[PDB]
């Protein structure tokens, strides 16, 4: 009968070297599942979570990604809109530049007002086309009597020396009216027999600083409402793209030897059956 | 007998004393006759003429006279109409200032004239006036067919806001027309309906500087023909009011005993006289 004990003790070695050999590897496991198991709980204590599961982890990551694609559309959605405003701003503010001042004198002592305040009133796209339409009447001065002026028009003598006059009621105005070709930025008007007047559009028209300054104000209030989305907007980015990171080095260090059972656990488990092996190999 | 013999000696003392006193007279008279004689002699040297009389000093003075009255009127009309012209060069030199020089590029480009030009040949009275009339369309740019301008039309962009055309031919251009009322150094053009334009007469007017500029030539050419009279008359002057003077010292010093016999030939002759008086006493 000897070869069912001796084959029997054969089995028990057998085993005992696969234990032993079992055992090494999860020595190895270790040191490794050790700076794992530091990493988890780091990376998972950066954000108030818990990952029970390496699909928890892929879950967190999904969500990671879009809170960042979204606000790096918005941030960058808010500078463009932020610069096209910036851009906007300085072009309605360079000045020209500069209407006589006399005018405004003149228009005071003669009851009546200013055409380039009637028309200060004025749309952004209309108005460049309506400076170079009036030609150098644009500022002429309106008054509905034009008995003030003649009577003091002798009287005047530093004036500017062409002085444009029009008699209307300022507060209901009725437009003037030109024999006219419109041209691309620019305007043909014929003055008279055998005579054209060519006016540019301007670049800060006459007509319509009014509404002009006025979308201007409305510009400032924006661009401040940007400049501050556009810094919560990039802070919010540099956290995302922080806690991006984060996730990567772990990822591609120690995601797959954590979630594992401690190494110990079965260590320990195997050197008691490995004991007891042993002890039947002794009896 | 007694009476002829003594009343007779008496007779030639009375002369002797007569002879006497009167010779002494003849003695204060020298000295005064001397210096009247230097001064003579020197006032009749500062001209080439001969004094024989007294009569004589009176003519070459009435002479005198006139030609420094005259000479007075003269220079002093002289300087009147110099001054004049120091003035009038003056104002017409005064440059306003400055048309656009752009323009001139405009109408180099299209074939054609400047309207500054055209009437660069106007009169100085009627000058300021036009340049009024013509308002803002004094810079305009004549040119016949406006077909060059229509083509590069687009084209333009810096051109000044304000660019004035006019179809005629610039040799033989026909003037414009207004509804005009002429007021005192300044005129009020009807530009359109309810619509009017009031320009001051300008110094420096625009057209016109040709028939300025060669008036303001001829003014250089009259002013230094006036100053070159001016300083021969102002010498001439001052040469004459220095004859002038001679005389009055020797009218008011030496005139009345001058053109008298000298003294000594009297008092020499009346001596000689005396001792044949002498004499006959004695005999
Ligand atoms: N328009
Ligand atoms: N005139």
């Amino acid at each position: 009968s000897v070869s069912n004990a001796r084959e029997e003790r054969m089995a028990l070695r057998q085993e005992q070297e696969q234990l032993q050999s079992r055992i090494q590897s999860l020595m190895q496991r270790a040191p490794v599942w050790l700076a794992a198991q530091n990493s988890l709980n780091q990376l998972s204590e950066q954000c108030g979570e818990e990952f029970t599961s390496s699909q928890d982890v892929t879950e967190y990551l999904q969500q990671l990604l879009e809170r960042e694609r979204e606000a790096i559309v918005e941030r960058d959605e808010v500078g463009a809109r932020k610069n096209a405003v910036d851009e906007e701003i300085e072009r309605l503010s360079q000045p020209g530049g500069s209407e006589d001042q006399r005018l405004n004198a003149l228009a005071e002592r003669f009851g009546g007002v200013l055409l380039s305040e009637i028309y200060d009133d004025v749309s952004l796209e209309d108005a460049p086309y309506f400076s170079a339409l009036y030609g150098p009447s644009r500022h002429a001065i309106v008054v509905p009597d034009l008995s003030q002026v003649t009577e003091h028009l002798e009287g005047l003598t530093d004036c500017p020396e062409d002085l444009y006059l029009i008699e209307g009621d300022p507060q209901s105005f009725d437009d003037s009216v030109f024999s006219v070709d419109e041209l691309e930025k620019a305007v043909v008007v014929k003055i008279a027999d055998r005579q054209w007047r060519y006016s540019r559009f301007p670049e800060v028209p006459l007509f319509g600083r009014a509404a002009r300054e006025s979308r201007i104000e409305s510009l400032h209030a924006e661009r401040e409402v940007l400049s501050e989305r556009f810094a919560t907007l990039s802070f919010d980015v540099q956290k995302t793209q922080r806690l991006h990171q984060a996730f990567s080095r772990f990822i591609g260090s120690h995601l797959a030897v954590a979630f594992e059972s401690d190494p110990e656990a079965e260590i320990r488990q195997l050197n008691s059956r490995r004991v007891e092996l042993e002890r039947a190999l002794s009896n």
